[PDB]
């Protein structure tokens, strides 16, 4: 609500308690101090303009007076608003508020770890790992996932539920994704040509490299362009690539309805991962070109023990085939495991069971 | 990524580019304006305590010359780390840092709106009496029985002329504001399910006096908010009623949440509130948590219920919830049922229950009071 007030009219003084804050939407407003009854003045403010912010902020006294110089029109901005929007915001954001405040009258760690992730990917500390995806009725390799590592030399081996996160959540996803996917396409075209050398053509055509593509690097403009360069820099195929994805990508739709149509007019297998958690699926499903979706290690490690999280799961295996969808269930440890996930009708897996992610060396002996 | 520095090292001058600022690990630096070669110090920084950020917030130069006092350390903070997390701020945070900015210059030399506006409307509204609540039924399908009602908030103003009306719902609950008024909310339905029970008892309906259910929905951050289970108690009591026939209405993003959140439902649940899941399907999806929670009943929204028999792939999707919800007794209330056709399909699925403009569209206490005595 907006409010209007008179010239000369005294709006608050030097040392009163703050209830509110206000922003001008017509004419101007004197700030001024007041000092053994002489009067200095601090500025002029206009239209769009905001004052009375400072003691809503930190809690204290008004800093100065303030006076309506002609006829005004204030626009109310409550205690509450300013304190519910500055708590929301980065603690760095905060930290930078609370100091120009004061000025005018573990984020520290936070800072730090970011610019040694970004430190430790130019020094070439990360390198791509890959884990087996099998066709459970036949224990077949059919593809594989390109999962990120970081091992420093001196913390030695890196768990990625730090730096994975502070990654996706910055804008260095876009150079490291970029080397990311280059790297998965390189070392691709390597699996392909040891495939047809040992006369596996078939297996060659068929096989899968599923690489992760994070929201903020998908919604970003020119990344189907650039992935297109990327993959005829390496002479492939869209059909041997399949991209894993949040369901989270929805909740935009500027370039985000049809990005996937256009990634799957190209022939580019959509897939989702991580199925059953955090955004939802079930009508984002209807939507979207998808191929296939991955059902977390959360639900397929209680599958044996809890018998309603067995339910849960048929019923993703069933919803799936009744849209042409395709099944990768994941977290598989035990061959008790791999044996209802069979009967209930999962196509393929991947897990310890079968392997662990290991290195492309590796990689080309276990295909062999 | 730490930086060693030397006494009396001129670490950057008044008026230099801003490439990055930087937070004090070890020692002092003096922040100082130079003028006709006499040096005007402003402040001694020390341990923890940060500088050079400045220029990178507004892309201006360097505001005053900084000299290390004594050996120092400093962790350097980027231009791009600084920009990537104001970036992000609200829009008013926004607005806050740049006025701070150009007053403190100046001093030591010497939609956002509308987003505002609107919150502080419906604020003034809900003072000023322009809020009622409706009632919708929620019938069993097979026998179109009138089993329970939910309560749905009415704005009675032409500046609510939206019409597409949610926007107020969502604005109110993602404010404080939700508190003050989803205690009037709560206190009006629980009120009228009182009169309603009283009607059918006075008719002689006691087994469908038992067995109603009204439907009242509780949004997170009340939810979330401390005393509230202590608050609902207190407001069923003020009406002397029963915790089988009230229905809490939530959305799925609750379980994001943990602390308090993972045994609040419980505590609920002990008390004998029936929790449901409003709009299922849509929004955050807690499936991992959904074998945990104590639900007895969801809701399938209607953006499900519209596509049925056009889309024959949105009907596979609502036959999978409704046979899952079985899988675990949860009971089906299938919503924005318009045509008789989709509750034929919504019965031979196994949906019990539904509600939508082919029943009854909300109406006031009063239609509905006349509605259940046919
Ligand atoms: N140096 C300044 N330049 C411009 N505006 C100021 C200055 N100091 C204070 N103000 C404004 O005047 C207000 C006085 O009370 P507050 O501290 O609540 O909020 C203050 C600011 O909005
Ligand atoms: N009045 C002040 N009190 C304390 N520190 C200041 C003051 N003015 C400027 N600074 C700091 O000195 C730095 C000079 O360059 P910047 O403007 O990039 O960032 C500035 C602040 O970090
Ligand atoms: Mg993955
Ligand atoms: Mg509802």
């Amino acid at each position: 609500q907006s409010v209007d007030i008179h010239k000369d009219q005294i709006i608050f003084s030097e040392g009163d308690a703050g209830d509110c804050a206000y922003i001008i939407e017509k004419g101007r407003v004197l700030i001024y101090l007041t000092k053994d009854k002489e009067e200095i003045p601090l500025t002029i403010l206009g239209e769009g303009e905001i004052f009375g912010e400072m003691a809503l902020i930190d809690n204290q006294n008004r800093s100065a007076s303030v006076r309506a110089l002609e006829d005004v029109r204030l626009a109310i901005v409550t205690k509450q608003q300013v304190l519910e929007r500055v708590s929301t915001a980065d603690k760095v954001v905060q930290l930078l508020m609370r100091v120009l405040l004061k000025r005018l009258r573990s984020a520290l760690d936070q800072i730090k770890l970011e610019n040694q992730i970004f430190q430790a990917f130019q020094n070439k500390e990360f390198e791509l790992f890959y884990q087996p995806i099998v066709n459970l009725k036949n224990k077949t390799i059919t593809g594989c996932e390109a999962l990120l590592r970081w091992n420093s030399p001196q913390h030695g081996l890196v768990s990625p539920n730090l730096f994975i996160d502070i990654i996706e959540n910055s804008s260095m996803v876009i150079p490291i994704g970029h080397w990311i996917i280059n790297q998965a396409l390189k070392d691709l075209r390597t699996i392909q040509d040891q495939l047809r050398l040992n006369k596996k053509e078939r297996m060659a055509d068929d096989f899968m490299m599923s690489i992760n593509i994070s929201g903020r690097q998908f919604t970003h403009s020119d990344f189907v362009n650039n992935l297109e360069d990327l993959r005829e820099k390496h002479d492939l195929h869209t059909q041997n690539i399949k991209l894993e994805m949040t369901e989270r990508i929805m909740m935009d739709g500027a370039i985000a309805i049809d990005a996937l149509n256009q990634c799957r007019s190209l022939g580019y297998a959509i897939s989702i991962d991580d199925f059953g958690t955090g955004f939802s699926g079930l009508q984002y499903l209807t939507q979207m070109p998808i191929s296939f979706l991955k059902i977390d290690r959360s639900f397929v490690m209680k599958i044996l023990s809890d018998p309603k999280s067995k339910a849960v799961v048929s019923s993703i295996i069933h919803l799936a085939h009744a849209m042409d969808i395709e099944v990768i269930a994941e977290g598989i440890e035990h061959h008790e495991e791999a044996l209802v996930l069979e009967t209930l009708g999962a196509r393929f897996g991947q897990g310890y069971l079968f392997s662990k992610p290991v290195d492309l060396g590796r990689f080309l002996k276990l295909i062999k």
